[PDB]
């Protein structure tokens, strides 16, 4: 399949099923929710597209060797991020917007909610896709979570660290960040 609700359908529930029925293989491991991500998630990612725009002005100023160095960096990251985000699991489902219909736009957004039943209230996540132009592949390439986006929220965050330290900075950074082990609660 290649519609991107329905690669979201099929992202959303491989993931909740792997969360609700392989507890032990995370208890027993945390990091193996990098391999989840990994997988399930990142393979719908557009972590170039994404990334640049992280950069924003120093993308540009950049070298080819240092923007590779740069995405290989954010890949890892991504993949230690969200696996922190997965370790949060705790019984919750989700809901996704329905399908409508494409046509001619560029950009899809797509909205799934995370629901915690008898629990916390619901976190909202819009999902932006649209068509990889070199793979041919719908790729969502920013997430809007509780109303923050994620591209948006990582430009402030490092900010500073890109002033001061530049690409070079950020990239050693993330590789840092990305070597964290992952912990549940």
């Amino acid at each position: 399949q290649t519609n991107p609700y329905k690669l979201m359908d099929e992202a959303a529930q491989k993931t909740f099923d792997r969360l609700k029925n392989e507890q032990p293989q995370i208890r027993a491991n945390p990091d193996y929710l990098r391999t989840i991500v990994d997988q399930e998630l990142l393979p719908y990612v557009q972590v170039k597209y994404a990334g640049a725009l992280v950069l924003g002005q120093y993308y540009k100023s950049a070298t080819p060797a240092q923007r590779e160095a740069y995405f290989a960096a954010f890949r890892e990251y991504l993949k230690q991020a969200y696996g922190q985000a997965l370790a949060m699991y705790h019984g919750q489902t989700y809901q996704i917007a329905p399908e409508q219909p494409l046509g001619d736009k560029t950009i899809v957004p797509i909205r799934v909610t995370i629901i915690d039943p008898n629990g916390r209230p619901p976190v909202r996540l819009d999902f932006q896709w649209r068509k990889n132009s070199q793979t041919g592949n719908w790729q969502a390439y920013d997430m809007i979570a509780e109303g923050v986006s994620m591209i948006t929220t990582k430009q402030n965050e490092w900010g500073t660290l890109l002033r001061t330290k530049g690409i070079d900075g950020l990239t050693a950074q993330l590789k840092s960040i990305s070597q964290q082990k992952i912990t549940l609660e």
